[PDB]
C-alpha cells in the first residue's frame, strides 16, 4: 500500500477518534501506538467492550484488512462506530500508513 495515500485516509476517517503516536491520548477510541503484533483490546487505560477484548486475534496487516472492511462483522458488539472501507486498495494504503505511524 501507498503510505501517503493512507495518511490522508487516516486523517479524514480515523484521527477524530484515534491517535497513533507513542504516548498519544485515548479519545473516543484507543491510542494505536504499538498496534501491530498486539492482541485485541490490550492498550492500557482504555475501556474496551468485552467483545473487543475477547476477539483474541493479533493485529497485523491481514487481520486489519478484514476488520477495516466491516468492523461490526469482524467484532460483533464493538463500540467502534465506523461502516468500513469498501475498496481493497484504500484499505491497503491505510494499513501501510498504520504500519509506519504506529511504530515510530
Ligand atoms: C478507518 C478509521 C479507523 C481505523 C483504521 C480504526 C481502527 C481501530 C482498531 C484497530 C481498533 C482496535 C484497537 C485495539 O484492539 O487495541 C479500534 C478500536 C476502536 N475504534 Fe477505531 N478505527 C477507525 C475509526 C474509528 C472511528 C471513526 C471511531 C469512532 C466514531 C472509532 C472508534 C473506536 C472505538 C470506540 C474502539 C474501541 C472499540 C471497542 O472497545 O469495542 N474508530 N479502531
Amino acid at each position: 500500500g501507498d503510505v501517503e495515500k493512507g495518511k490522508k485516509i487516516f486523517v479524514q476517517k480515523c484521527a477524530q477518534c484515534h491517535t497513533v503516536e507513542k504516548g498519544g491520548k485515548h479519545k473516543t477510541g484507543p491510542n494505536l501506538h504499538g498496534l501491530f503484533g498486539r492482541k485485541t483490546g490490550q492498550a492500557p487505560g482504555f475501556s474496551y467492550t468485552d467483545a473487543n477484548k475477547n476477539k483474541g486475534i493479533t493485529w497485523g496487516e491481514e487481520t486489519l484488512m478484514e476488520y477495516l472492511e466491516n468492523p461490526k462483522k469482524y467484532i460483533p458488539g464493538t463500540k467502534m462506530i465506523f461502516a468500513g472501507i469498501k475498496k481493497k486498495g484504500e484499505r491497503e494504503d491505510l494499513i501501510a500508513y498504520l504500519k509506519k505511524a504506529t511504530n515510530e
